[PDB]
């Protein structure tokens, strides 16, 4: 037996876009809802949700466990990008070929849109159905750690403030450590809802760091070249062995490999 990450990814990317949709119902003022929906149901490849599913599943937890986490995970890097497109930052007018939300509804509805998904994030988290109380609060606070000035938005102020040519190594492996720090509460979240124990969170902590790196490697293949792939090689080698779990550990091996 061997394994199809392209009919997993089809699979997992189906059951966490229904999710996604039944998470936003629209009522009061439509609009906030509209322009949430509007960027987090345009579509994409969902890797956040499904690490944070992986992570679970590979633990013993079911998709039941972690949906809502998934929800969250993808919530937020949605509305980080929202954020990300306004004319205040990127200024961008488009995003896969679509109108990027503020050009539809608004600087303002889009600066609330994203607001609003961001709270919401948490509130989802904690609504959480079958998981102890323990488990969630956890999984809330490295939410908070990933995000915050500690991670997501850390990450988006150093880029914005080296958006120079004589950019620091350095500069650039904490201005990409934040997108990581996303990728890393994926499937530490996954983990902690599972009930891992402490050792295997940071199994999967580093594991997701290693992942973290090589994909900003490769994207600067396309921050580099035969070194630069050469590093990325490296660390996803070192990554692809949690080999303790054996077969159960496929869907993280695979989701590696995109190199």
């Amino acid at each position: 037996q061997g394994f199809s990450l392209a009919q997993y990814l089809q699979e997992q990317k189906t059951i966490v876009e229904t999710a996604l949709d039944q998470s936003l119902v629209i009522t009061e003022p439509v609009t906030i809802y509209e322009a949430m929906r509007y960027s987090l149901l345009a579509g994409g490849k969902r890797l956040r949700p499904i690490l944070c599913l992986a992570a679970c599943e590979m633990l013993g937890g079911t998709a039941a466990m972690a949906m809502n986490t998934a929800c969250a995970l993808e919530m937020i890097h949605t509305m980080s990008l929202i954020h990300d497109d306004l004319p205040a930052m990127d200024n961008d007018d488009l995003r896969r070929g679509k109108p990027t939300n503020h050009k539809v509804y608004g600087e303002d509805i889009a600066i609330l849109a994203g607001d609003a998904l961001l709270s919401y994030a948490f509130e989802y988290v904690a609504r959480t159905p079958d998981v102890p109380a323990e488990r969630l609060l956890q999984v809330i606070v490295r939410l908070g750690q990933a995000v915050g000035a500690e991670g997501l938005v850390g990450g988006q102020v150093v880029d914005l403030e080296s958006e120079t040519d004589v950019a620091v190594e350095t500069l650039n492996f904490i201005h990409t450590h934040k997108t990581g720090a996303l990728l890393e509460v994926c499937v530490t979240a996954g983990a902690i809802l599972a009930g891992a124990k402490p050792e295997e969170v940071q199994l999967l902590s580093r594991y997701a760091q290693n992942i973290g790196l090589a994909f900003q490697i490769v994207d600067d293949i396309l921050s580099l070249e035969k070194s630069q792939a050469e590093a990325q090689k490296l660390v996803a080698e070192a990554i692809a062995s949690l080999e303790p779990y054996g077969e159960k550990a496929n869907p993280l091996k695979a989701l590696a490999e995109y190199i």
